[PDB]
DNA sequence: CCTGACTCG
DNA sequence: ATTCGAGTCAGG
């Protein structure tokens, strides 16, 4: 803890070297538009702390930032690219990204700072991000001396660690999943925030006062129904009326007291109306605070864009996850709810809404990984296995699949393959637990190789202590030899699900990158917008239309190689919604 | 601040 | 207790 660094106030030609730890350091969470408040570099040649506003402001200096050839090491590069895309400039040449290789070697760890990071190979000159700027209300940037000392500590880290992390990575096979997919995918990621998604407020602002409406009226019957008024949004005010006042059957309580979850009030339907009327309520109350309100709160209003991050580091099993806004749960399972997509239109006049989904995306991972011959048989004769279970379930015809039955059947199918029991079957579809457990023997009949495949990557997972996906992601399940049953028996499952999800999480991700190419080298100027996990959402010219068509699916069916071949269902039109 | 509700994959 | 992976919100 004596660390010696140059605080700068002038760009010099030995802060340029071609290989260097950068910090470009942005403390608002959000970093979109964020102010940029102090940036760091070491290199061969010292460490320098330099002040935005002179660093940004010379040419020089944002040449090389703009470099490829110079070669920067950092954590969270994508913050730094889109924070600065935010003042206008380019970040180029990041070769090395210490948030994702830290991800890589272990999701769990859950490390967002350096500090974390550094951790990890008890390497201790350097402090957490907290322990400089402090928590909640307290949070503020330090005095100039101390903020330039913990900048110039975490780059000097990134510094230390690259070699031992791409080590480590190298080790485990990682290396090529950092640098071929990983790192690429980032940009590729920034780009997207960057870009944005257009919003038709005028839509959103006129579903919100007719959801107010339908709101107020529903409310209204509910105390009707319930003889008082209440607030329906409290579960505890609520399990009062209904179990104490109306005295329905308690089929559920938790910790804080009775439940009353949808699959509980959905049970309850027999005894009291009020029941579908409060679910009803519910769903219409969280369109309108999430959907309509929260949305609107985080448009930008002079563009009417929204800007998600996609948190590239934080899920166990190599999913993205999307935040402030989440663009990845929009609603879609009912109509009332599907129509907010509405509201998410193309940026520019003429352009349309395109968007391609991976049909049963990891029934065909999984048929690939666990080889199956029944499994990999229904899908090369192109089966729908989820109507097909459809079909099972409701006892009907192919025609009588209402879309509705096809997603009950859809989670039936991941239910049982990723180790759904005879009692969560029985409670998911209302029936008897003999017959769930009979309908799950007869599926294991019909999959063996499924059904092997699970209990070896059970095996597998309890002699080496993590499971692993077709590139190489890994996830660590200590539990897994727990004596405790409730604990073995979640992390056995985890060794079931992670393989086949985390899978399909690599499959997508190699599609964006190889999309990207075949995007930019055509020439067209369609763009990726979204991804939300099996699909891919872009924008482009109404004229591109027809290459898309052939473009996006043969690149996503063909960014790997399975034992069985992969199907994109795909759609375009004037709107989100109307892309279906 | 956590829980339990909703939303999606 | 009892498929898996996420985020946001009101209420408490
Ligand atoms: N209920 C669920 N349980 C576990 N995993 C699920 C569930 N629903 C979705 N997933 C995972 C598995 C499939 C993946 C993509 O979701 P999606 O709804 O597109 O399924 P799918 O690709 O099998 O069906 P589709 O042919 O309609 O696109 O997300
Ligand atoms: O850039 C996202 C990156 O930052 C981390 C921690 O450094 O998460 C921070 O930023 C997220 C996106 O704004 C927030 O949701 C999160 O709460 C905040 O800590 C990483 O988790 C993430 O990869
Ligand atoms: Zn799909
Ligand atoms: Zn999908």
């Amino acid at each position: 803890k004596k660390m010696a660094f140059t605080l700068a106030d002038r760009v010099t030609e030995e802060m340029l070297a071609d290989k260097a730890a950068l910090v470009v350091e942005v403390v608002e969470e959000n970093y979109h538009d964020a102010p940029i408040v102090g940036i760091a570099v070491v290199n061969e040649h010292g460490r320098f702390f330099l002040r935005p506003e002179t660093a940004l402001a010379d040419p020089q200096f944002v040449a090389w930032l703009g470099d490829e050839t110079k070669k920067k090491s950092m954590f969270d590069s994508k913050r730094a690219a889109v924070a600065l895309k935010w003042k206008g400039i380019e970040l180029c040449g990041v070769s090395f990204d210490l948030l994702l290789a830290a991800y890589l070697l272990d999701p769990a760890q859950g490390v967002d700072d350096v500090a974390a990071a550094a951790k990890m190979k008890q390497y201790e000159a350097v402090r957490p991000d907290e322990a400089v700027y402090g928590k909640g209300a307290k949070r503020a940037v330090p005095d100039e001396p101390v903020l330039a000392e913990h900048l110039v500590r975490k780059a000097a880290a990134i510094w230390e660690l690259e070699r031992p992390f791409l080590d480590e990575l190298r080790r485990n096979e990682q290396d090529r999943l950092l640098v071929e997919l990983e790192q690429p995918l980032s940009s590729i990621l920034a780009e997207m925030e960057f870009a944005g998604v257009k919003v038709d407020t005028k839509r959103l602002e006129q579903m919100g006062k007719e959801l107010a409406e339908q709101l107020g009226t529903v409310e209204q019957r509910i105390y009707e129904l319930a003889g008082q008024e209440f607030n329906i949004n409290s579960p505890k005010q609520l399990g009062v009326i209904l179990f104490e006042k109306l005295q329905l059957p308690v089929l559920k309580k938790t910790k804080t007291g009775y439940s009353t979850s949808a699959d509980v009030l959905e049970k309850l339907a027999p005894y009291h109306e009020i029941v579908e009327n409060i679910l009803h309520y519910r769903q219409l109350g969280k369109l309108q605070s999430t959907y309509i309100e929260g949305l609107l709160k985080v448009v930008r209003p002079a563009t009417k864009k929204v800007h998600t991050i996609f948190n590239q580091a934080l899920t166990q099993t190599g999913r993205l996850s999307s935040t402030e806004p989440n663009l990845q749960n929009i609603p879609i399972r009912l109509e009332e709810g599907r129509k907010i997509r509405q509201a998410f239109v193309p940026s520019e006049s003429d352009w349309l809404i395109f968007a391609a989904d991976y049909s049963q995306i990891e029934l065909r991972v999984l048929a690939h990984i666990a080889e199956d011959d029944n499994l990999m048989e229904a899908f090369r004769r192109d089966l729908d296995i989820h109507t097909k279970t459809a079909m099972d379930i409701f006892q009907v015809s192919e025609d009588e699949v209402t879309p509705n039955m096809r997603r009950q059947a859809k989670a039936v199918n991941y239910g049982i393959v990723y180790g759904i029991s005879d009692y969560g079957l029985a409670q998911n579809l209302n029936i008897s637990r003999k017959e769930a457990a009979e309908f799950i023997e007869r599926y294991f009949e019909s999959f063996p190789g499924v059904k092997r495949y699970m209990e070896n990557i059970v095996q597998e997972a309890k002699q080496k202590g993590y499971v692993t996906t077709l590139l190489h992601r890994r996830r660590y399940l200590p539990d897994i030899t727990s004596r405790n049953f409730n604990v073995r028996s979640f992390a056995e499952r985890m060794a079931m699900n992670t393989p086949i999800q985390g899978s399909a999480a690599d499959i997508i991700k190699k599609a964006m990158i190889d999309l990207n190419a075949r995007l930019k080298e055509e020439r067209l100027q369609a763009h990726l917008l979204l991804q939300v996990h099996d699909e891919l959402i872009l924008e482009a010219p109404k004229e591109e239309m027809e290459r898309l068509c052939r473009l996006v699916p043969e690149v996503m069916e063909q960014a790997v190689t399975l034992r069985v071949p992969l199907k994109v269902d795909y759609h375009y039109g004037s709107t989100w919604y109307d892309a279906k």
